[PDB]
């Protein structure tokens, strides 16, 4: 006998204990969710006229070994006939705009390198880019990196607005290392982003789609949420204990080293524990010899962004294209809209409306949050629909608005954030605890990179017996 517990059933949980149970001599699994539901800020909401409505994430690119392992899942999880694509022949694969000085810039594609709002090259920049010094801290921000290496226009205009759009971040507190690694190893090895670019895998069905069509990216047609749907079906038919509605209080050691899971009025021994949930939370629920870690993952926090998700009855975009992504020096609190009809016309619902997804957050959110303003559904919904009247042009009343205020939901990987992890790491070796950390605050906020830590840990914790 032999129990494995695993903290959180977002995304990550969720893929941590698939892959226990699915192992040849499988422990017992134990899944504990401390809200009602399962998947984390996956969430979709079907709307009364059919129409779907993705409250975080909308769409996962099958780029890379990761998008390529998360396709192999959703082949096992035998979901292939509800992939709905946006292949390479589409404008929402080829089109990303910013939104600076009162209009919408298409941001160069190909080699075509002459392009507002930049004043002149993207030849020239990344020119003197294969000639500048590299960084000798083991740390920068986006912010630094950027302006250091590809100069002021570029770091304001363009490594701005890709924190926002990727992190709901800031580039001047966000750590390059951990946020864009390849384009730190670049620098650090090649000595150039560019170079060292140019210098520089499971398979399925879907996978061999995926490359033949050019798949920019893939979501589903009842909404993204049916993967965490299949994932749980999975479990609880391959016997996983699933307690939902019970978040988990403390964490202790005791006989033979096993853990022991408090929850509000009930307590589950186990020999090793998966932690899913946010950092910050995981180090409140460490007993008193566990300090340190505590101290390194209390430094871990998070941004809260508001989504607004609104639909028009007969209305239409100025361009079209994937969404467009919007500079803090535009607007600090509207970080950009996804244009969700062009990339995925069957969720419109019927009759068919166009829908938007407007993305809230920044310093805006950040100093309200901070003050005593009440952050009402009004507040989020009004800035939203004036964000896409003055930048798209849609003036009309929206006919369908949807408003959800998310706390806490992106890990911030601030400078020194590959201390934090080493630190933790480090603690939890040298103490032998039987505790591994898996999900976005740690090694990447993307579901690709959330299923593959959950896929990890899996494998760690199933190697330990
Ligand atoms: C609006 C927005 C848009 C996004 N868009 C994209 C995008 O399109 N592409 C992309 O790749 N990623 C996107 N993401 C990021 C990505 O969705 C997240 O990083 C990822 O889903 C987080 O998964 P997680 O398992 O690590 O954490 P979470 O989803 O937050 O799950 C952690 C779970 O643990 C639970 N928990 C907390 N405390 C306890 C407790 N004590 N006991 C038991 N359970 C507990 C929580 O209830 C929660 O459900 C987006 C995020 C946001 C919110
Ligand atoms: O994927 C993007 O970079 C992109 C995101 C957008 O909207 C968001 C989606 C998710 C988040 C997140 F994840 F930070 F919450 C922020 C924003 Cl602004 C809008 C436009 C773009 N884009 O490339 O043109």
């Amino acid at each position: 006998g032999r129990t494995v517990v695993v903290l959180g059933g977002g995304i990550s949980g969720l893929a941590a204990s698939y892959h226990l149970s699915r192992a040849p001599c499988p422990p017992k699994v134990v899944l504990v969710e401390s809200s009602e539901r399962l998947g984390g800020w996956i969430r979709s909401v079907r709307g009364p006229n059919g129409a779907i409505f993705e409250l975080g994430p909308r769409g996962i690119r099958p780029a890379g070994a990761l998008g390529a392992r998360t396709l192999l899942l959703v082949s096992e999880l035998g979901l292939d006939s509800e992939v709905l694509p946006v292949r390479g022949d589409h404008p929402a694969a080829q089109n990303r705009f910013l939104y600076v000085g009162g209009a919408l810039h298409a941001l160069p594609t190909g080699l075509r390198g002459p392009s507002p709002p930049f004043s002149k090259p993207l030849f020239w920049a990344g020119l003197r880019e294969l000639t500048k010094p590299r960084g000798k801290e083991p740390d920068e921000t986006v912010h630094s990196f950027a302006q250091r290496r590809l100069g002021p226009e570029v770091a304001s205009l363009a490594m701005d607005s890709l924190c926002r759009g990727v992190f709901a971040g800031n580039s001047r507190e966000l750590s390059i290392r951990s946020c864009f690694p390849s384009l730190f190893q670049a620098e650090q090895t090649h000595r150039s982003i560019l170079l060292g670019l140019l210098l520089g895998q499971p398979d399925s069905a879907l996978i061999r789609q995926a490359l033949a069509e050019r798949w920019s990216q893939w979501s589903l047609r009842g909404g993204l949420e049916m993967l965490p749907q299949a994932l749980e079906t999975h479990l609880t038919s391959r016997g996983v204990s699933v307690l939902r509605g019970q978040p988990v209080c403390g964490l202790s050691l005791q006989a033979e080293g096993r853990w022991k899971v408090s929850l509000r009025d009930s307590s589950l021994e186990a020999d090793h524990v998966i932690s899913a949930i946010p950092a910050s939370v995981l180090s409140e629920l460490l007993p008193a010899e566990a300090a340190p870690l505590a101290r390194a993952l209390s430094a871990i926090t998070a941004v809260s962004v508001a989504v607004v998700n609104l639909q028009y009855q007969g209305a239409h975009l100025p361009v079209q294209g994937f969404g467009h992504l919007v500079p803090s020096s535009e607007d600090p609190g509207v970080l950009g809209i996804v244009y969700d009809s062009v990339a995925f016309p069957e969720q419109d619902g019927s009759p068919p409306g166009l829908r938007v997804t407007v993305m809230l957050g920044g310093s805006w959110l950040q100093t309200l949050e901070a003050s005593g303003c009440v952050l009402s559904q009004e507040l989020f919904q009004q800035r939203a629909q004036e964000a896409a009247a003055t930048q798209l042009g849609l003036k009309e009343m929206p006919s369908h608005c949807l408003v959800h205020l998310h706390k806490n939901c992106i890990p911030q990987y601030t400078l020194g954030h590959w201390q934090k992890l080493e630190s933790a790491r480090q603690f939890l070796t040298a103490h032998r605890l039987p505790l591994t950390l898996a999900g976005a605050s740690y090694e990447g906020v993307a579901v690709n990179d959330c299923i593959e830590s959950g896929r990890q840990a899996a494998v760690s914790v199933l190697g330990t017996e």
